[PDB]
């Protein structure tokens, strides 16, 4: 036989780049303010699995590839 | 026989960058503040797994591949 | 037989680079402040694996590849 | 007899200035190049004169009084 | 006799001035390029002159009194 | 007889100034360049003179009185 098996993955190329950000800024007066008292997430996978929980009280200010990856490639079971 | 296997990863490539960050802002006053009181998160595989518990309570400013990456590939169980 | 096995891994390349930062600011005054009193994660595999907890109160400022990666590649059980 | 002559010159008088150039300019990038091969001027004055040759490739801004002057003022010839 | 000869020149008063010039110009990229191969001028007076020859491959910007001025004032000639 | 010749000059006289020139220029790059082969000016005056041969490839920037002046007053011949 030939049986041929062939998973992928996360591949990125960015390229460039030169994002330069936040420049010339007169005076300006950031007061920001945070402050959670709960989001208690939770996951309970009994056969299969790869749950990813996830919690964030941020400001979430993006410029190129904010990612929170998580792979789970090619599983398998026979219990032969 | 020829069976064959290729899993796969995380392959990067960026190229280019100078990003210059965030120049000339005369005069601020950044005055932030955090303050947490929860977000407990959980898991409980049993039989696969690759779970993947996160909390953050930041400010959250990404320039370039702010990545929070877990890899998990190319799993076998057979129990012969 | 000629079987064939190849799992793949993180291979990175940046490149140029000259981030420069954040220059040429006139007086500011940062005061930020952080206090937390949660956020305990946990995880329970029990036949697979590589969960990965992850706690934080930063301020996540990230330049170039501020990854947190954790890697299981190729794994495999037979229990002949 | 009473033969008066009464030539003239150049007189100036500016006042006040405070012309304060170019100011307050955030990141440029001036690149300019000069590059002649050619302009060769000339002038043959035989009996009267104050020619005035002149060659320039420059920039050419001016604030105040850029002048190139040359004069000749209250000639005379009798050959008695 | 009473014989009265008065001549002129290039008198001058500006007055006032505070040009103040070109301010608050966020970042440009100036890139400016020149390259001459001609303008060769002449000129060939015989018995009067006062020819005045100019080149140029500037910009030519001008913000007061930019003049390339040139006087012959007054001139005889008698041969007695 | 009462004969009265009276000339002139070049009487300046600016007053005030505080030109301040250009200030509070964040990063710039200038990469200037100049390179001539030519502009060989001439002149050849006989009997009366004044000739003024001049030549340049600057930049050409004047804040204040700039010129080049050259100047010939008065001038007599009888050959009595």
């Amino acid at each position: 036989q030939r049986v041929t098996i062939s998973c992928s993955g996360s591949t990125s190329n960015i390229g460039g780049n030169t994002v330069n950000w936040f420049q010339h800024l007169p005076g300006t007066a950031p007061k920001l303010l945070i402050y959670s008292n709960n989001q208690r997430p939770s996951g309970v996978p009994d056969r299969f699995s790869a749950s990813k929980s996830g919690t964030s009280a941020s400001l979430a200010i993006s410029g190129l590839q904010s990612e929170d990856e998580a792979h789970y490639y090619c599983a398998a079971w026979d219990d032969s």
